[PDB]
């Protein structure tokens, strides 16, 4: 059954870009909790053999009783799996995707642009992503723990935009916390998940 | 014209249900912000000098232009407006609203037992209310800053179950935030609140 990942790197690792407490209560807490409701809703049941991503991909496939469990959980554990692995103490702004986006949105600085003002416009709980939809790169943003792939879409960059994910050092401040998330992107991995699709 | 309303008592008059901290930001800051941003949203129609309650329970009626603002900002202010009335340093468990809710659930706490539930199951943003419909109550949550009256229901008691509400003091433990919340209930305003319904 799903299990908690442990982080790639330790709690102060993404420090001063994001604060170490938020790091260990949102690992320990918020995503063991989508784990622990994850397992509930779905042993005794056929979604036992499943990955996660068939899961979320195939979210509509999911019977009724635990449908919306298996969304919000299943949603939770798939975004916070991406998204600790998305995160480095040693970003370094090239690679496949870096290169794809010069091109298409004029240079990196238009597309973070883009990438901020959707992750600042999404009113309530959510995420901003970097997908692929038909061999083509899109900013989107879903609500709750909604992800892409339930709309056919790959995911190659998340950002938390849950309040839990920044209150701590920046309250009601997302902007800031938007332009702290560059300087901690895990690009190798944006582009083995871009390379993946 | 909107205004960021008074709190009627101090940043630490709810102790220790709800923290001063918290009080302090989520009235300064964040109830701040849907009132310039509505302010803002509004500038030049009608809907400058409209009541707030009007507006949100005319959503339907708002320039497209202008709707996902006035959505979100409107029903901010309408909702947090209606939130600093229904606490109190001074809660009782008495009156109006009280006597329905036991001939109707049984008891107060088998009221706030299916009040504790809905509320720890809106997933996301959003609020938990007691509501009038056709004259009978109802408890029903909202995504985000929605509002009953948008679907013809009146809000006679709200709690803000956005994380900005409880993480300081619970953290992820929203269902202890629900438990806090029955100690600064202003009974009192939910009455006048039924009665303006009724
Ligand atoms: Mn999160
Ligand atoms: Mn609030």
């Amino acid at each position: 059954a799903f299990e908690l990942p442990n982080l790639p790197y330790g709690f102060r690792a993404l420090e001063p870009h994001i604060d170490q407490q938020t790091m260990e209560i949102h690992h320990d807490k918020h995503h063991n909790t989508y784990v622990t409701k994850l397992n509930a809703a779905v042993e005794g049941t056929d979604l036992e053999s499943k990955s996660i991503e068939e899961i979320v991909a195939n979210l509509d496939s999911v019977p009724e009783n635990i449908q919306t469990a298996v969304r919000n959980n299943g949603g939770g554990h798939l975004n916070h799996s991406l998204f600790w692995e998305l995160l480095t103490p040693n970003s370094e702004e090239k690679g496949t995707v870096v290169d794809k986006i010069k091109e298409q949105w004029g240079s990196l600085d238009a597309f973070k642009e883009e990438f901020a003002n959707q992750a600042a416009a999404r009113f309530g709980s959510g995420w901003a992503w970097l997908v692929v939809n038909d061999g083509k790169l899109e900013i989107v943003t879903t609500p709750n723990q909604d992800n892409p792939l339930t709309e056919g879409k790959t995911p190659i960059l998340g950002l938390d935009v849950w309040e839990h994910a920044y209150y701590w050092k920046y309250q009601n401040k997302r902007p800031d916390y938007i332009s702290a998330f560059w300087n901690v992107v895990n690009w190798e991995k944006v582009d083995e998940l871009y390379n993946a699709a």
